[PDB]
């Protein structure tokens, strides 16, 4: 019958997802072992299901494992250490996280003849290179989910022609602004889109033609592998150990707490690292502009709009504005820029 | 219906209880039979009713059984065994001990329809295991008490909506410090509560969130069964047979008498075990901190205040200081820490 | 700095309010759907922002809607019907009217030390009766405004210890005139306050003691539900169908245009009901006197000051003068006496 | 929207600023620590905000420092240096002075997308040498300032293409007299402008052409570093200590009062130093005669008008008349000479 549409993302930083109903979810890309949560059930009332995703996922052979995942995994000390998430696209780390949002974004009691289009993405250099790696993994995806503490299952199995493949940052401007920026696009310019990811920051440019339609440039656009917010967590982790002078290491949760604040609490004291947070944010923003103008000669003057996105783009927008003032603006949903771009351009099918 | 409130404990070493009117009692959990106290009545003034609990207990079948209980039963040689006491919460021991502090704290001049909200406790790990059995027992409760040598009686029966079930150490720092630690809790810290009881040792933490609300962590919190003051009494008892050099052994009253002082008067002279009293209390304090850090990795750095509870921590506070100095501290009522925590957090109804 | 204060009124005739800084807004309680405005921007300049509030309301769930509200909704023939708008205080329609006046009373660029202490109200009998639903909704409230044609947003979200309720016109004479009427209040004299609104009408009196301090009379003050200005609009509608005799009915605008004028411009002609206008005005105010003396037996003889308020009280001054001439008077702002009464007696906080 | 005009001066003696609407401020260039002003409110009225500048300053990373600046800081004994204040134009001291300058000139009720164009001042040699140091720091500026005891904050931010830079002595004769002295200037003369600043004195001349337009001479004009009012405070410093015959040093406050009165009240006595104070101004009056003719050969006879400026020259006008008696003349506002020129000639945009 008619098939539903759910747009997800495989971001190493945090998983970003939305359905056809615009009901959207967001949670960090961290998994852990699952343990029986009934003692904490009586003390604090579990209201936020996204905060408390204890979950068990069957295979087709009745094998399933307990999992804490996300914020609940970030409270665990032995979770996925988040600096070492598996770069294999077919990892079980990928498997649980992929079924996680699909459990959360399928509403209750849809008809079984109504399937769901899933819309995903890859980093831009890694899209065609790893397309069939994901394509077989999407067809291999055949599970059944069970939520602990909320107790509603989903049957999850899809073949080819139920899936959708467009890169990270591609449909973010190829949809959702492409039918809206027509007042600004005139002829033979370039719109600028930079998705500031956690591991990898993506640089993507669209040339507009004579016919007021976007066309893609691949020599002026690239994936910055190893450039992203992961540099800041790695930098400030040295900054805490250099300021503590003891070898005291923050955990995984204090790491992500640090580069949102710059003021970690530590043993009756706030170890002040706000100055080093200023040091990282100006350094990374300078590094993005330099790699941008590596791809950009005098065609930077051929720009008319520069949009940025990502959670890093939410927190670097002032320093990343300095490519071009009055042209470096921010997109509406910096996290969900891929998500609705996957959604509306997934509505073509 | 202005329903009354009484908060009690089921502590193995002693029973700690308090009413709505903040009238509080404390007495050891030792029972014996009741025998006719008219001879000693003319000798010594039976004045302290808490010291002299000769009590008459009916049942639903009107089977009166007098009992010496508490301090007077401790004076009896044929008392409860009490060092290998059965841990059944539905025991006749616990039927007497729970009904003991009721009539000792049920006040005078109650209305005809007005009931009493009773608040009890469980061990934290066994709160899942033993929730039914106390709920079996409190529903079962239908008796009538009577006080020998003080000439008054109480009716005692309860139903549901009068029962209240929170674990040991749950409301002690949830409430009772609730508006006081609110100025201390700031952002993403844990607070430390350790109950050093007689038989059991509890560890319980609370993550406070961004929103200044405590949330519970079941995996940094456990009941250390087999660790407590019961080890020290059992250690020094064999040490008493050592330093006496004759194989002579104490009784049950001298057992509790010893490790409150350490210098037992035996055969016309003191017997000195003060060195081994310092040894065993430091030995248990070593075992607490290590098993505390069994649940506490570098999250010990995420503490801001540690409190200790139970009767043992009051006399361990110098040796239990070594957890985190000037962050660990002593609660003001080490016995009644659970009781007032049962009181106000039991006053939700 | 310190936390900010806003007093607004949820009155169903016209939404009223005045902030901490004595900026005040007022607009009728009419909402409509919003549609984009660029054409009428070019013809006629939007000089008053309150005149032409096209508004978008954000949420985290991405369920934004455009709205015409107040005067801009009054010109709409597709607006709310307003003759049967439901009194659900937790309704989404009440979210539109309440979030409207928030950013209007918040000046541009307030710091984060400022947090808005809202002071709203209920009807008198509906104060205790309908406390918790609005207590739930103001606890629930989390949005962000967007002004079309003026383009500035306000993140609006309220914690507890930021909300405050009072009954309708409670501090209107407990404060705001209480320093002035100390010349007039002497000893055990009832001062009188009447608020004549659209749906409901409240009459509240305060007994003063021997110590010249006011005290509340719950048996000499009540809510006149079903007696208000809406009955004049319901009468003048039926008088117009008695005068037009076609079956034609005025819209939501021409009905509200009538009871201020009495001479509707219909079919290019002044269909007149000036006699039926005054008769319906002596109908309502006489129906107040019976409800006034329904709460006032012989105790009317002890009065010293009758005050009236409400927008209906502005247009029924001589109609309601016959309660007690040479004593009854008019407050300075008949409409804003609720909001300033919420303001000044809200300045306890 | 429209971009407003605010003209300030970075004078090391006193910061001299004005908005587009001619509301102008003046305060000495001294900062100090900001501490809790509560008690001084009740005794004496905090009316003049120029008199009582208690300032909180947020950063964009929000380090929240607090300062007394200017007149209140002059009364503070622990104030800034001001006799050897650092010449770093990018200092935090210069920022706090500039933030205080912007705060009293940015008006309330300014529309939403309006901004401000700002004009600064530079020494005539240092306008090219020290150009980009200031021109980057003004681009760097994004701070939120809080004025205590007046309850209004200012989030102030500036970017490129809104700041504007003209050196000292430029606009006072290029504008502000261009409508007036154009009747006076005829053919091939030089106009004169001598800004007697605190630290540096400014010599600037304009050649008029045949076509009655000003044009600039770089070798008939220079910046007199080490020549100005600051030599008089240095001279009167040792003039007191030699006349005290004790080494008793005046404070920073009495230093400023000394060259305004010459009769300082000291140890219950007026110490009169009128002898050296007449000599010290004539010492300064001598050192500007010589530097005038150092730039002016027989071209001194090619003059039609000499103006003087600077706050020191107001009490030096008759005493610096010795160069050209009645060929020299006086500007209207010797303090505000640079700022009104920066106001008027800064209205290019
Ligand atoms: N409020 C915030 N403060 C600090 N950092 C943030 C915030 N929100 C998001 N981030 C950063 O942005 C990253 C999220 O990037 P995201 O858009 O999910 O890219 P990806 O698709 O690579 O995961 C996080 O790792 C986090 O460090
Ligand atoms: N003054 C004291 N001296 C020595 N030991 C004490 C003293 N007060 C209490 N204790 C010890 O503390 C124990 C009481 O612990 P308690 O807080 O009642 O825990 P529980 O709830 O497990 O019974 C007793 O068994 C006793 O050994
Ligand atoms: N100038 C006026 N002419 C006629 N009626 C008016 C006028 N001003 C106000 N009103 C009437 O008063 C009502 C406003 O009452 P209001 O004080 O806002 O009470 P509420 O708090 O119940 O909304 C309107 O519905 C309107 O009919
Ligand atoms: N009434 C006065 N009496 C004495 N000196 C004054 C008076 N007014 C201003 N001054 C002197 O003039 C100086 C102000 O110079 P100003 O025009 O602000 O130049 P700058 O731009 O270098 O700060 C002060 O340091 C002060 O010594
Ligand atoms: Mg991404
Ligand atoms: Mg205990
Ligand atoms: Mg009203
Ligand atoms: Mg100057």
């Amino acid at each position: 019958m008619n098939k539903y549409t759910i747009a997800i993302d495989l971001g190493y930083g945090q998983i970003k997802g939305i359905n056809q109903d615009n009901k959207r979810v967001i949670f960090p890309s961290i998994i852990s072992s699952g343990k029986d949560r009934s003692l904490d059930t009586f003390f604090n009332s579990i209201d936020n299901i996204v905060d408390n995703i204890h979950v068990k996922i069957l295979d087709e052979y009745f094998n399933e494992k307990e999992y804490f995942v996300g914020e609940l995994a970030k409270r665990q000390p032995s979770n996925s250490s988040f600096i070492n998430r598996d770069n294999k696209i077919n990892s079980e780390e990928n498997k649980v996280l992929l079924a996680t949002a699909l459990g959360l974004l399928i509403p209750n009691d849809l008809p079984n003849d109504t399937k769901i289009h899933i819309v995903t993405g890859l980093p831009l250099e890694h899209f065609i290179k790893q397309k069939q790696a994901l394509n077989d993994m999407l067809k291999d995806f055949e599970h059944t989910i069970k939520f602990v503490d909320h107790n509603f299952s989903r049957n999850i199995k899809f073949e080819e022609s139920n899936i959708t493949l467009f890169p990270q940052g591609a449909g973010a401007i190829f949809s959702k602004i492409n039918n809206d920026i027509s007042s600004l696009l005139i002829k033979e310019t370039f719109i600028g889109l930079i998705d500031v990811g956690f591991k990898t920051t993506d640089i993507v440019v669209f040339r507009i033609n004579k016919d007021k339609e976007p066309v893609f440039e691949q020599e002026m656009s690239a994936t910055l592998d190893g450039l992203g917010m992961i540099n800041i967590y790695n930098t400030m982790d040295k900054a805490f150990t250099d300021n503590s002078r003891d070898g005291s290491k923050l955990n995984t949760e204090q790491l992500m707490l640090l580069c949102e604040e710059g003021k970690i609490f530590f043993k009756g004291d706030y170890i002040d690292l706000k100055k080093d947070l200023i040091k990282a944010r100006k350094t990374l923003s300078t590094n993005i502009i330099n790699k941008a103008d590596g791809l950009w000669g005098s065609r930077k003057n051929s720009f008319n709009s520069i949009m940025i996105a990502g959670g890093g783009g939410k927190v670097l927008y002032n320093h990343l504005k300095l490519i071009e003032p009055n042209m470096c603006q921010l997109i509406d949903n910096p996290e969900f820029a891929n998500a609705i771009g996957y959604l509306e351009f997934g509505k073509q099918f």
